[PDB]
This record gives C-alpha cells, structure tokens and sequence, in this order.
C-alpha cells in the first residue's frame, strides 16, 4: 500500500477523510492530487482524460503555473 493522497492545493477540502469519493486529480508532472471539482474541472472535460488511454497528462496548478 502507497498510504498516500495527496491534497489539493487551492483547499482540498480540510484533511479529506473521504479521498475515496474526494474527486481529486493526479497530475502528470508532480502527481499531485488537486480537486476534480474545486478546480473547476469540467466532467465532461474531466471524462475525456478519463477515457483516454493515457495519452494525456492531467498538469496541477503549480505545474501549470499562470496564476
Ligand atoms: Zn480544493
Ligand atoms: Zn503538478
């Protein structure tokens, strides 16, 4: 087991007991997790990396940088 998660970095909620459900994202770059939701990923959007075979890379706001 990893025992791992990571947390949003814009507020993740608080701890998030529940990353099971929390729909969070895996960047690409640092693997971080950021909120599917709080971070204004559309699930449309959100379905389209989901669907595809990997060949994208979900960047996290630092990553991303621009803000
Ligand atoms: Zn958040
Ligand atoms: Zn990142």
């Amino acid at each position: 087991g990893s025992a791992k998660g990571n947390f949003c970095p814009l507020c993740d909620k608080c701890y998030d007991d529940d990353d099971y459900e929390s729909k969070m994202m895996q960047c690409g770059k640092c693997d971080r997790w950021v909120h599917s939701k709080c971070e204004n990923l559309s699930d449309e959007m959100y379905e389209i990396l989901s669907n595809l075979p990997e060949s994208v890379a979900y960047t996290c706001v630092n990553c991303t940088e621009r803000h």
